[PDB]
C-alpha cells in the first residue's frame, strides 16, 4: 500500500510523484483529468468500485463516454468551474449508477499541481 489518506490537505503533491503502478497502491479510487475530462489516469481502486478496466477508459471522456451519470450540475458542473476558475477543491456524496448496482461513494475533486490536470477521488460510504 502507498500511504495516503483520502481527503488529505496536502494530497496533489503527493500524489504528483504516482505512476500509474503507485497510483494502483492507493486505499481509494484515483482518476486524473484533463481540462476537457478526458481521463489521464484510472488507477485499481476505481476499477474495483466501478467495474470498469482501468486500461480500457484511459484516453476516454468521464463525463460522456464513461460515467454518464456524473453529467449533471452536480458533479460535472462543479469541475468544468472549477476548470473555468483554475481552482477546485470539492467533496461531496453521491450515488454510481450506470450499468453497475448503485453504488454511495464519497467524492473529492481537486486540482493538481500540473496546470491542466484534475483529480477526482472516490471511496465507499
Ligand atoms: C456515474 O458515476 C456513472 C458511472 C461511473 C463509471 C466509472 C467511474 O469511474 C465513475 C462513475
Amino acid at each position: 500500500m502507498e500511504h495516503v489518506a483520502f481527503g488529505s490537505e496536502d494530497i496533489e503533491n503527493t500524489l504528483a510523484k504516482m505512476d500509474d503502478g503507485q497510483l494502483d497502491g492507493l486505499a481509494f479510487g484515483a482518476i486524473q483529468l484533463d481540462g476537457d475530462g478526458n481521463i489521464l489516469q484510472y488507477n485499481a481502486a476505481e476499477g474495483d468500485i466501478t467495474g470498469r478496466d482501468p486500461k480500457q477508459v484511459i484516453g476516454k471522456n468521464f463525463f460522456k463516454d464513461v460515467a454518464p451519470c456524473t453529467d449533471s450540475p452536480e458533479f460535472y458542473g462543479k469541475f468544468k468551474e472549477g476548470v473555468a476558475s483554475g481552482n477546485l477543491n470539492t467533496m461531496f456524496e453521491y450515488t454510481f449508477d450506470y450499468q453497475m448496482t448503485p453504488t454511495k461513494v464519497k467524492v473529492h475533486m481537486k486540482k493538481a499541481l500540473s496546470g491542466d490536470s484534475y483529480w477526482v477521488f472516490v471511496k465507499r460510504v
